[PDB]
Protein backbone atom coordinates (compact mmCIF):
# COMPACT_ATOMS: atom_id res chain seq x y z
CA UNK A 1 0.00 0.00 0.00
CA UNK A 2 1.70 3.39 -1.12
CA UNK A 3 0.33 6.94 -1.30
CA UNK A 4 -0.09 8.65 -4.81
CA UNK A 5 -0.76 12.37 -5.66
CA UNK A 6 -7.19 11.13 -25.80
CA UNK A 7 -6.05 12.87 -28.82
CA UNK A 8 -4.40 11.96 -32.17
CA UNK A 9 -1.79 14.42 -32.80
CA UNK A 10 0.44 12.14 -35.35
CA UNK A 11 -0.48 11.68 -39.17
CA UNK A 12 1.61 8.30 -38.68
CA UNK A 13 -1.68 6.59 -39.18
CA UNK A 14 -2.60 7.52 -42.23
CA UNK A 15 0.82 7.89 -43.89
CA UNK A 16 1.99 4.26 -43.03
CA UNK A 17 2.21 1.54 -45.35
CA UNK A 18 0.29 -0.34 -42.63
CA UNK A 19 -2.48 2.28 -41.55
CA UNK A 20 -4.64 2.16 -38.75
CA UNK A 21 -7.91 2.96 -37.55
CA UNK A 22 -9.02 4.23 -33.51
CA UNK A 23 -11.56 2.66 -31.49
CA UNK A 24 -13.05 3.30 -28.20
CA UNK A 25 -12.27 1.26 -25.16
CA UNK A 26 -14.38 3.06 -22.14
CA UNK A 27 -14.64 1.63 -18.77
CA UNK A 28 -16.29 3.88 -15.70
CA UNK A 29 -13.94 1.86 -12.83
CA UNK A 30 -10.88 3.23 -14.77
CA UNK A 31 -8.41 6.08 -15.30
CA UNK A 32 -8.06 6.89 -17.97
CA UNK A 33 -11.33 5.98 -18.33
CA UNK A 34 -11.75 6.40 -22.22
CA UNK A 35 -8.36 4.51 -24.39
CA UNK A 36 -8.04 4.86 -28.09
CA UNK A 37 -6.81 1.90 -29.57
CA UNK A 38 -5.64 1.10 -32.91
CA UNK A 39 -6.54 -1.27 -35.49
CA UNK A 40 -4.93 -2.04 -38.57
CA UNK A 41 -6.87 -1.33 -41.31
CA UNK A 42 -5.62 -4.18 -43.76
CA UNK A 43 -4.53 -7.55 -43.25
CA UNK A 44 -2.16 -6.54 -45.50
CA UNK A 45 0.12 -3.75 -46.13
CA UNK A 46 -0.62 -0.86 -48.81
CA UNK A 47 2.14 -0.76 -51.90
CA UNK A 48 3.49 2.16 -53.83
CA UNK A 49 0.50 1.92 -55.91
CA UNK A 50 -2.02 2.39 -53.09
CA UNK A 51 -2.95 -1.27 -53.51
CA UNK A 52 -2.92 -3.84 -50.71
CA UNK A 53 -0.11 -6.62 -50.75
CA UNK A 54 -1.94 -9.01 -48.90
CA UNK A 55 1.48 -11.25 -49.02
CA UNK A 56 2.54 -8.92 -46.06
CA UNK A 57 0.90 -8.31 -42.90
CA UNK A 58 -0.17 -5.35 -41.07
CA UNK A 59 0.22 -6.51 -37.09
CA UNK A 60 -0.37 -3.83 -34.42
CA UNK A 61 2.32 -2.55 -31.74
CA UNK A 62 1.71 -3.25 -28.25
CA UNK A 63 2.50 -1.33 -24.99
CA UNK A 64 1.95 -2.73 -21.81
CA UNK A 65 0.65 0.71 -19.77
CA UNK A 66 -0.28 1.41 -16.64
CA UNK A 67 -3.99 1.98 -15.34
CA UNK A 68 -5.73 2.69 -11.75
CA UNK A 69 -9.04 0.71 -11.02
CA UNK A 70 -11.19 1.38 -8.28
CA UNK A 71 -11.23 -1.05 -6.03
CA UNK A 72 -9.42 3.22 -2.72
CA UNK A 73 -7.54 2.08 -6.23
CA UNK A 74 -5.77 -0.38 -7.46
CA UNK A 75 -2.78 -0.31 -9.81
CA UNK A 76 -3.12 -2.33 -13.27
CA UNK A 77 -0.83 -3.09 -16.18
CA UNK A 78 -2.78 -3.90 -19.42
CA UNK A 79 -1.94 -4.07 -22.88
CA UNK A 80 -2.62 -1.51 -25.78
CA UNK A 81 -2.45 -1.53 -29.38
CA UNK A 82 -0.52 1.98 -30.36
CA UNK A 83 -0.19 1.62 -34.28
CA UNK A 84 0.54 -1.01 -36.71
CA UNK A 85 3.86 -2.02 -38.47
CA UNK A 86 4.26 -4.02 -41.76
CA UNK A 87 6.11 -7.20 -41.76
CA UNK A 88 7.14 -10.06 -43.79
CA UNK A 89 5.69 -13.32 -42.86
CA UNK A 90 6.74 -16.46 -41.01
CA UNK A 91 6.99 -18.69 -43.97
CA UNK A 92 9.19 -21.82 -43.15
CA UNK A 93 8.48 -24.30 -40.39
CA UNK B 1 -4.15 12.07 -2.75
CA UNK B 2 -5.34 7.69 -2.68
CA UNK B 3 -3.93 4.33 -1.88
CA UNK B 4 -3.00 2.30 -4.40
CA UNK B 5 -1.41 -1.60 -3.42
CA UNK B 6 10.49 -11.30 -32.91
CA UNK B 7 7.76 -9.78 -35.30
CA UNK B 8 9.75 -6.68 -35.12
CA UNK B 9 12.65 -8.12 -36.77
CA UNK B 10 10.34 -9.39 -39.75
CA UNK B 11 9.12 -5.85 -39.86
CA UNK B 12 9.70 -2.80 -42.68
CA UNK B 13 10.86 -0.96 -40.16
CA UNK B 14 12.51 -2.96 -38.26
CA UNK B 15 13.69 -1.79 -34.44
CA UNK B 16 15.64 -2.61 -31.25
CA UNK B 17 14.60 -2.51 -27.70
CA UNK B 18 16.10 -0.31 -25.33
CA UNK B 19 16.40 -0.31 -21.65
CA UNK B 20 15.14 2.72 -19.84
CA UNK B 21 15.87 1.87 -16.31
CA UNK B 22 14.95 4.51 -13.29
CA UNK B 23 14.94 3.83 -9.26
CA UNK B 24 12.19 6.71 -8.65
CA UNK B 25 9.98 5.26 -11.14
CA UNK B 26 7.63 2.61 -11.30
CA UNK B 27 7.45 1.12 -13.67
CA UNK B 28 11.75 1.11 -12.74
CA UNK B 29 12.63 -0.73 -16.36
CA UNK B 30 10.73 -0.08 -19.63
CA UNK B 31 11.38 -0.82 -23.03
CA UNK B 32 11.96 1.35 -25.43
CA UNK B 33 12.01 1.20 -28.88
CA UNK B 34 14.27 2.98 -31.10
CA UNK B 35 14.21 2.80 -35.12
CA UNK B 36 17.20 0.72 -36.41
CA UNK B 37 17.23 2.71 -39.84
CA UNK B 38 16.23 5.84 -41.17
CA UNK B 39 14.32 4.32 -44.67
CA UNK B 40 12.40 0.75 -44.65
CA UNK B 41 13.73 -2.62 -46.21
CA UNK B 42 12.63 -3.35 -49.23
CA UNK B 43 12.07 -6.50 -51.12
CA UNK B 44 15.24 -6.87 -52.33
CA UNK B 45 16.21 -6.59 -47.61
CA UNK B 46 18.23 -3.41 -47.90
CA UNK B 47 16.98 -0.41 -46.85
CA UNK B 48 15.52 1.93 -49.28
CA UNK B 49 15.08 6.12 -49.08
CA UNK B 50 11.88 6.48 -50.31
CA UNK B 51 10.06 5.71 -47.44
CA UNK B 52 11.16 5.87 -43.96
CA UNK B 53 11.30 4.02 -40.72
CA UNK B 54 9.30 6.35 -37.79
CA UNK B 55 8.88 5.39 -34.23
CA UNK B 56 5.39 5.42 -32.47
CA UNK B 57 5.10 7.68 -29.27
CA UNK B 58 3.03 7.01 -26.67
CA UNK B 59 2.22 9.09 -23.77
CA UNK B 60 1.99 6.39 -20.54
CA UNK B 61 1.09 7.03 -16.97
CA UNK B 62 3.92 6.56 -14.46
CA UNK B 63 4.73 7.15 -10.76
CA UNK B 64 7.63 9.49 -9.41
CA UNK B 65 8.74 8.81 -5.38
CA UNK B 66 7.46 12.37 -3.83
CA UNK B 67 9.85 13.49 -1.91
CA UNK B 68 12.74 11.17 -3.89
CA UNK B 69 13.34 8.21 -2.30
CA UNK B 70 10.71 7.82 -1.04
CA UNK B 71 9.04 3.71 -0.61
CA UNK B 72 5.31 4.58 -0.36
CA UNK B 73 4.53 8.16 -1.63
CA UNK B 74 4.27 8.47 -5.26
CA UNK B 75 2.78 11.48 -7.68
CA UNK B 76 0.85 10.76 -11.01
CA UNK B 77 3.31 11.31 -14.40
CA UNK B 78 3.18 11.43 -17.45
CA UNK B 79 5.90 10.45 -20.31
CA UNK B 80 6.39 10.36 -23.67
CA UNK B 81 7.46 6.41 -24.99
CA UNK B 82 8.44 5.26 -28.70
CA UNK B 83 6.89 1.79 -28.53
CA UNK B 84 8.11 0.62 -32.07
CA UNK B 85 7.94 1.60 -35.67
CA UNK B 86 5.98 1.76 -38.78
CA UNK B 87 6.83 2.77 -42.15
CA UNK B 88 5.49 5.89 -44.09
CA UNK B 89 5.69 8.12 -46.78
CA UNK B 90 8.06 10.75 -46.20
CA UNK B 91 5.53 13.72 -47.51
CA UNK B 92 2.87 14.95 -45.52
CA UNK B 93 -0.75 15.87 -46.91
CA UNK B 94 -1.94 18.94 -44.81
CA UNK B 95 -0.41 22.28 -44.87
C1 LIG C 1 1.63 4.30 -47.78
C2 LIG C 1 0.82 4.70 -48.96
C3 LIG C 1 -0.43 5.21 -48.73
C4 LIG C 1 -1.22 5.60 -49.78
C5 LIG C 1 -0.79 5.48 -51.08
N1 LIG C 1 -1.59 5.88 -52.07
C6 LIG C 1 -1.14 5.76 -53.32
C7 LIG C 1 0.10 5.25 -53.64
C8 LIG C 1 0.90 4.86 -52.60
C9 LIG C 1 0.48 4.97 -51.30
C10 LIG C 1 1.30 4.57 -50.25
C11 LIG C 1 2.63 4.05 -50.50
C12 LIG C 1 2.99 2.76 -50.15
C13 LIG C 1 4.25 2.27 -50.42
C14 LIG C 1 5.18 3.09 -51.03
O1 LIG C 1 6.44 2.62 -51.30
C15 LIG C 1 4.85 4.38 -51.38
C16 LIG C 1 5.79 5.31 -52.04
O2 LIG C 1 6.88 4.84 -52.47
O3 LIG C 1 5.40 6.50 -52.12
C17 LIG C 1 3.58 4.84 -51.10
C1 LIG D 1 10.52 -6.92 -44.30
C2 LIG D 1 11.72 -7.63 -44.86
C3 LIG D 1 12.67 -8.03 -43.94
C4 LIG D 1 13.80 -8.69 -44.37
C5 LIG D 1 14.01 -8.94 -45.71
N1 LIG D 1 15.14 -9.58 -46.08
C6 LIG D 1 15.30 -9.81 -47.39
C7 LIG D 1 14.40 -9.44 -48.36
C8 LIG D 1 13.26 -8.79 -47.96
C9 LIG D 1 13.04 -8.53 -46.62
C10 LIG D 1 11.87 -7.87 -46.21
C11 LIG D 1 10.85 -7.44 -47.17
C12 LIG D 1 10.57 -6.09 -47.29
C13 LIG D 1 9.61 -5.64 -48.16
C14 LIG D 1 8.93 -6.53 -48.95
O1 LIG D 1 7.99 -6.05 -49.83
C15 LIG D 1 9.17 -7.88 -48.87
C16 LIG D 1 8.43 -8.82 -49.74
O2 LIG D 1 7.54 -8.34 -50.49
O3 LIG D 1 8.78 -10.03 -49.73
C17 LIG D 1 10.13 -8.32 -47.97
Amino acid sequence: TVMVNPKRSSDYYNRSTSPWNLHRNEDPERYPSVIWEAKCRHLGCINADGNVDYHMNSVPIQQEILVLRRESFRLEKILVSVGCTCVTPIVHH
